[PDB]
């Protein structure tokens, strides 16, 4: 599923992401835009053989099991394919665990490079929340 911007903002808000660990809704929408272009089916292979999955590009080395990342952990206790669903529930619940692990949203390289320190409220502007 390819979300609209306001559609994703509303779905993330309903799943508890607005101000989660102090990160306003605009940060999460900005991250999803540059991680996946709002596409729940996005995958990308990394150099170490891990793969990033879904609308927030969650990495198989630490967070989900894809059966092909040897010596990886599965800290969200899900198959990585669950992160590709049109229902973002699994991605959001895993994201909540990642952002809580000490490094905040710096875990997402696109957020660090393209959202951090910008006017992220622009990403939810005009949406009916
Ligand atoms: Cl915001
Ligand atoms: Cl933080
Ligand atoms: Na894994």
């Amino acid at each position: 599923k390819v979300f609209g911007r306001c559609e994703l903002a509303a779905a993330m808000k309903r799943h508890g992401l607005d101000n989660y660990r102090g990160y306003s809704l605009g940060n999460w929408v900005c991250a999803a835009k540059f991680e996946s272009n709002f596409n729940t089916q996005a995958t990308n292979r990394n150099t170490d053989g891990s793969t990033d999955y879904g609308i927030l590009q969650i990495n198989s080395r630490w967070w989900c099991n894809d059966g092909r990342t040897p010596g990886s952990r599965n800290l969200c206790n899900i198959p990585c394919s669950a992160l590709l669903s049109s229902d973002i529930t699994a991605s959001v619940n895993c994201a909540k665990k990642i952002v809580s692990d000490g490094n905040g949203m710096n875990a997402w390289v696109a957020w660090r490079n393209r959202c951090k320190g910008t006017d992220v409220q622009a990403w939810i502007r005009g949406c009916r929340l």
